[PDB]
């Protein structure tokens, strides 16, 4: 590689709070995909009921 191997012996920083972070991460994103599709359904049938 290029960079030093303590970037890697570090990645556990803090691993605990990553992984929390990951889940609200991974689900916030989710909750704002369906609130749009949700949005725009409504909208789309508004638009021609």
């Amino acid at each position: 590689m290029s960079e030093p191997a303590s970037l890697l012996t570090a990645s556990d920083l803090d691993p605990l709070i990553l992984t929390l972070s990951l889940i609200l991460v991974l689900i916030s994103l989710l909750l704002t995909v369906l609130a749009l599709l949700s949005h725009r359904r409504t909208l789309q049938q508004k638009i021609w009921p």
